[PDB]
């Protein structure tokens, strides 16, 4: 188990383990605040030379953004982070789940697998598909603190 | 006007023309239909080394997609294309404007120019800002056909 660090911009990773390097692009949306929201955009390299942009699950968006409560305090309400076991990549969303998002609180970790669907019309060819949601053991100020609990048994089924 | 030649994937182009290469990513949304939806995603290189993802104007999205009337249609209702005049880049959206999208019809061309809005409250730092919309002078089956009318005079403000 490795959490996967990402460089600003293009990261060449082989998310679907087929020998062609894909892109994970790490960028931020700058709309002029102290803590711009970082977003991840996934592009799967196709053998025909095209790049297939992956959707956000349960969304019409194609970039996975972090979320912060307002312009102001330095903590995350929602975060995303990539993990890898051997050749397999997993995307994990950490989210503060209590009503008072400002306080130290419970955090849910949603584990997504890479899923290829080749088959049903109108379904994405390449998507992140939920495998497991767990509640972190500790309460935290910032969602990203929960990733310190992620281990091999939590990612796999 | 010949459009900007994009390769599939990352195109390293200096969109705001400040000397730092930015990314224009050409990709497709594959959703088990007869046609992929082609999309452009823009990332502006910042001095601190970060990349700033540009929003789609008047939208919650961050990729500019082409659009068809239905899964199997062999024409576009909406397209986007990059052009360049001297050092400036212009994003041009072609859209079929009539309710009856299936028939040959009027197409609009919305020209966007690059705009920086620095330290301005809650406004995107980097955006495509509408310069002008023009109605193409011929009616077309597919919106991308109207790019044949694009020229220097259409693109630049002065
Ligand atoms: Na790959
Ligand atoms: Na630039």
């Amino acid at each position: 188990l490795t959490p996967v660090t990402l460089k600003n911009g293009v990261n060449q990773l082989d998310i679907n383990q087929d020998g062609l390097k894909d892109y994970v692009v790490l960028a931020q949306f700058d709309n002029n605040t102290s803590h711009p929201n970082l977003g991840l955009t996934f592009f799967i390299h196709r053998p025909d030379g095209g790049y297939s942009i992956m959707p956000v699950t349960n969304s019409s968006e194609f970039t996975w953004f972090d979320y912060r409560l307002s312009a102001s305090a330095d903590f995350l309400v929602q975060d995303n982070r990539l993990f890898k076991i051997k050749k397999h990549y997993y995307l994990v969303t950490a989210r503060k789940t209590e009503e008072d998002l400002f306080d130290v609180g419970k955090v849910s970790l949603t584990i997504y697998r890479f899923k290829v669907s080749r088959d049903d019309p109108g379904v994405p060819l390449y998507e992140w598909s939920m495998s497991k949601t767990v509640t972190a053991q500790r309460s935290y100020q910032s969602a990203d603190e929960a990733y310190q609990e992620v281990d091999e048994a939590m990612l796999t089924r």
